[PDB]
């Protein structure tokens, strides 16, 4: 109990303070055939995390490492299997009978305690999307059987309050998908959780419509970016896993971009998400015409909106900032894929209307980019732009394999930025074999 609580602590400590283990994942399953016992002490977890000391208070990076634990437990538990990167499948009758067990007992703790953490550590943005990691574990159906629906109340509240207070993509994108888990996997609790979800939408939809308009009719207050930005975050963050098209953003989002292509003058991050945001609303536009039986008009409907915002995207290659450029691209890479004659598989003969081949032009700057942002000459950060660039030539060479761009003109470029490799390879390679 507070032996437990002892044990816990040093446990919090011999991480944070060896480099023995780098990932918590990494630890707590190492430690599980031994401390399955330990490391399933959930209450006295929350309990060290809930309570006020006496004494001896715990640091702030202590409180953030005991999360990240007990969260790397929860997981263990309920999946009952080491965590991706340590797997090598098949469950004995009593890690079977465990795994019900510690999943009823994890489902029944957290329900009742995660909105008093969510409540402590609200203001935490790493605090509470690693919080937000938990209820994917739930037993969801026990949010009926135990008349716990004061709890799934109070969840959604702490949710909200989340949502209001944080603008972190970690954050939104850990409320989105927690909303997602509450809804479609139980419908005694559906019904309650979406009203409680486009509740929260439509008061985000409002602020953001007010603020477009207060920023589009603005000489531009500081105030009036902040607004605009934050609510199109939450909105672009949510749009991934939520259906939104019942509210027109699109509209809003073609016209922040709009203006800013015009007066040259719009922030790159309301850019950026305004970018996402669109994308994500033309996704679901067509899922919807995809499964729906779709007339001559709906389909020629999403095809101007298709074609603005591919125009939308080209135009932001010119931006001055690359992070829009970056996105524009990786958008552009993504829908002349989808878009293409793919689109026509499936006996789907239906969508001829929506596809897309570029022009010259934009094949032309779909090479540029390459050169400019892929081929460029020159820690932490600098492995974590690689990969990026990696993604956006990746994404690009879909569109080479397929002959949706120029697939000559890129292999030249190809060759170009190689040729050090076809020139002197074989020199550079037997030298420093041996040495
Ligand atoms: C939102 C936004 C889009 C594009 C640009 C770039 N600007 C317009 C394209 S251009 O080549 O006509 C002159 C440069 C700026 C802002």
């Amino acid at each position: 109990m507070s032996p437990n609580g002892n044990l816990i602590r040093m446990l919090v400590l011999f991480f944070l303070e060896s480099e023995l283990h780098e990932h918590a994942a990494y630890l707590v399953d190492s430690l599980w055939e031994s401390s399955q016992e330990l490391l399933k002490d959930w209450e006295c977890m929350t309990e060290l995390l809930l309570e006020e000391p006496v004494e001896e208070a715990m640091s702030d990076r202590q409180e953030s490492a005991l999360i990240e634990l007990m969260v790397c437990t929860i997981r263990q538990a309920a999946e009952a299997h080491p965590p991706v990167g340590r797997g090598t499948r098949v469950l004995t009758a009593k890690e079977r009978k465990t795994q019900i067990d510690d999943r009823n007992k994890l489902t029944e703790h957290f329900i009742i305690t995660l909105p008093m953490l969510l409540s402590k550590y609200s203001a935490d943005a790493e605090k509470v999307a690693n919080l937000l990691q938990i209820p994917q574990y739930f037993d969801l159906e026990i949010y009926s059987t135990g008349r716990m629906e004061k709890h799934l109340d109070a969840l959604l509240k702490q949710i909200k309050f989340v949502v209001e207070k944080h603008v972190e993509s970690d954050v939104l994108e850990a409320c989105s998908k927690t909303y997602s888990i509450l809804c479609s996997e139980e419908y005694t609790i559906q019904n309650r959780v979406d009203i409680a979800r486009s509740q929260l939408i439509d008061e985000f939809v409002d602020r953001f419509n007010h603020s477009v308009e207060d920023l589009l009719q603005e000489e531009a207050d500081d105030d009036d970016i902040y607004n605009v930005l934050s609510t199109l975050k939450r909105l672009t963050s949510f749009h991934n896993a939520h259906d939104l098209t019942k509210w027109d953003l699109f509209g809003n989002c073609y016209r922040l971009l709009k203006t800013g292509i015009e007066h040259g003058a719009m922030p790159e991050q309301i850019v950026v998400q305004a970018l996402q945001c669109s994308h994500y609303s033309i996704l679901w536009q067509l899922v919807k015409i995809t499964d729906g039986s779709p007339s001559k008009e709906d389909l020629l409907v999403l095809r101007k909106t298709v074609k603005s915002f591919l125009a939308v995207c080209q135009q932001c290659l010119s931006n001055v900032n690359t992070p829009v450029k970056e996105q524009a691209f990786m958008l552009l890479c993504d829908l002349l894929m989808i878009f293409s004659h793919q689109l026509m598989t499936g006996g789907r003969e239906g969508l001829q209307p929506l596809v897309f081949n570029p022009d010259t032009g934009l094949q032309s700057e779909l090479l540029s980019f390459v050169m400019d942002h892929v081929f460029i000459d020159q820690e932490a950060n600098k492995i974590e732009a690689l990969h990026k660039r990696r993604n956006l030539l990746a994404a690009f060479s879909k569109l080479i394999i397929y002959d949706i761009v120029d697939m000559h003109a890129a292999a030249d470029i190809f060759k170009h930025y190689m040729k050090y490799y076809n020139d002197y390879g074989d020199i550079i390679k037997e030298t420093l074999s041996k040495t």
